[PDB]
């Protein structure tokens, strides 16, 4: 399991608040401008947080990311293998020598930034949809995770996952195609002004679908939990104003919550 | 005014819990890799946040901050002037050049993205010069100047303000300040995810200052003041570290005017 600090990222990813993301390839689609790398590298960073042995490859043809901005979203570039990249062809040809020099077993994340920029060498979609098919097996084989960036029968249905992103500051992932989640799951992704990717998006809003949350006055929120013997919600005395519910005093209660957890997975996750 | 989102750096920059960043030069010294130019940055978008207005005058001799970075750091890339230098005397000759051009009342944040790889054409002598050359547009012009130099009479004696950062989580020294006491150490963190902690210090703070104690270890309450029979009352629940990030531990005590009070007389020079 390789989950981020984001619980309704580990839900887009995994259908569950303690789930990740897997082997494969994600694409993040959606217009430039929407955080799709930043989302991208928390991944990353997850990924090599979780693995001090693990090293990324990074094909670049962008060129938006340095060392410094890697650093500041925790990705040790020393153990980033930098790609610049110029055509599909080339980002084919260098990809398939480095995932056939890895062996199952190794911890190696693909980050790619940005595959709709690059020339084949028209026939772009193509291109696209065969260096698809072409890397996945190995991402399979390898047990490696790939995100792809991609700003905005498909080319995209090749990837084992497709997040779809657009402006609702606030941010909407749309799932497009997963192995793990019910197709166009809708979550909340806030970036705060600070360019700040909030770690409680989506959550209040969730649980006030889920039942777990609720609204004794307006504006005023209260935690409700199933006791299991009685088989009632009893609600906390208390009554929050949203922005005093963004802390682990909050939330902490409700993901040790098996009902709440469970409420998740029957609402997101697959067979 | 300009204040940032971490209180800790309002501390630094203030001396008290609600100022911020004032027009000068402020140097941002120590090692690289210690998070100086996401510190430099976090102060050049609560600059051009609180003024739409504002533009940036960005001196590069790096080239690690890019359009894509500064979205990330909320700094809108569109507001800002890009200049490539490769020397001092180029980053003397520009800036003079630039600075010149500005009308009082216009907003500009100035971010020298670093110092310390510049070649002359004696080079601490020939930096010292250039701060003594462009300070005084600064406070003409009424403009903060935020510039990082890597450590790998002084010239940095010429700055308006100077912090020192280094691993103690880094702790920010203030070594020369208009505003704060000298040697002045605050705590800064950023964790694991590369976030820039808003909480920073407030707690090693407070328990400095009194007005957080640990009534068992690992557990930790707020005391207030009731100012009339000048008793520090406990509140009656206990928390532990990870529990009082949040606005429901913190907002209480910043509403708190004798914590408010603590803190100046902690940092903020006696004279103001």
């Amino acid at each position: 399991v390789v989950r981020t600090k984001i619980p309704m990222m580990n839900i887009a990813l995994s259908g569950e608040i303690t789930g990740g993301m897997q082997s494969g390839l994600l694409i993040l689609a959606g217009p430039s401008k929407s955080f799709k790398s930043n989302f991208g590298l928390t991944m990353v960073s997850s990924y090599m947080r979780q693995y001090p042995d693990a090293v990324c490859l990074f094909y670049d043809s962008e060129f938006g990311i340095t060392p410094a901005y890697l650093r500041s979203m925790g990705v040790d570039p020393e153990r980033v293998i930098h790609t610049p990249v110029q055509s599909l062809e080339q980002l084919r040809i260098d990809m398939v020598n480095q995932l056939d020099a890895i062996e199952r077993g190794e911890k190696v994340v693909v980050f790619i930034d940005s595959l709709g920029n690059l020339a084949s060498k028209m026939t772009r979609a193509k291109t696209m949809k065969s260096l698809f098919r072409i890397v996945t097996p190995y991402f399979s084989t390898k047990n490696i995770p790939c995100i792809a960036i991609n700003h905005t029968t498909g080319p995209m249905y090749s990837a084992d996952t497709v997040f779809i992103i657009g402006k609702r500051y606030q941010f909407v992932l749309n799932v497009e195609k997963s192995r793990t989640v019910k197709e166009k799951s809708k979550f909340f992704i806030d970036v705060k002004f600070d360019g700040g990717i909030d770690p409680y998006s989506g959550l209040l809003d969730m649980a006030l679908e889920l039942g777990f949350v609720v609204k004794p006055k307006n504006g005023w929120y209260a935690r409700e939990f199933l006791d299991e013997e009685t088989g009632e919600m009893i609600r906390e005395e208390k009554s929050w104003r949203a922005k005093d519910t963004n802390c682990t005093t909050f939330w902490g209660p409700l993901f040790k919550h098996q009902p709440f957890r469970d409420a998740i997975k029957r609402a997101y996750q697959l067979g």
